[PDB]
């Protein structure tokens, strides 16, 4: 018998990644967060007073796992929650102890300009590809807020179910 291999290189310039494994660098993601825009499979969740219309905060990388809080309202009262991000057997896919079964990963890490992350919840026999855009800055260009559309629709997420959140805020259901 007898075999052979061989190695390979890497790149210095700036590209993306994802939470696959490769060339992903969580030490950028950390900090102050922001919810740019919330894109998914259900315009009755992502709705005025909806669900996971939450804002986010700043994750806390850890060894291995990450910690993250979001902001949602009870009883027409502001509150917040507390979660952790793990790790799991699965492929780049974090474990979240969220309502319902779910699975938060990240397809697109561009900490330099904009994250994306998508997760996927499972409960009451039904579940929807959730997915947040984040970014460095509270608010996104019109040249970056379109890539995240490019992706929407790869997922099935039509164009027109990407909801903005930059022009919707508010912690009440007050209305006519």
């Amino acid at each position: 018998m007898g075999s052979s291999h061989h190695h390979h290189h890497h790149i210095e310039g700036r590209e993306e990644a994802s939470s696959t494994g490769r060339n992903f660098n969580v030490e950028k993601i950390n900090g102050e967060w922001h919810t740019i825009i919330l894109a998914s499979d259900k315009r009755e969740k992502i709705e005025d007073n909806g669900n996971f219309r939450l804002f986010l905060e700043q994750i806390h990388v850890l060894e291995n796992s990450l910690v993250l809080k979001f902001h949602t309202v009870r009883d027409e009262e502001c509150s917040e929650l507390s979660m952790v991000a793990d790790k799991t057997e699965k492929a780049g896919e974090y474990s979240v102890t969220y309502d319902g079964f779910n699975t938060f990963t990240i397809p697109k890490t561009d900490y330099d300009n904009f994250l994306m992350a998508h997760l996927i919840n499972e409960k009451d026999g039904e579940t929807f590809q959730l997915m947040g855009l984040y970014g460095r800055e509270p608010d996104l260009s019109s040249d970056i807020k379109e890539r995240f559309a490019q992706l929407c629709e790869e997922h099935g997420i039509l164009r027109e179910n990407i909801i903005d959140l930059s022009n919707a805020n508010r912690c009440l259901q007050a209305r006519e």
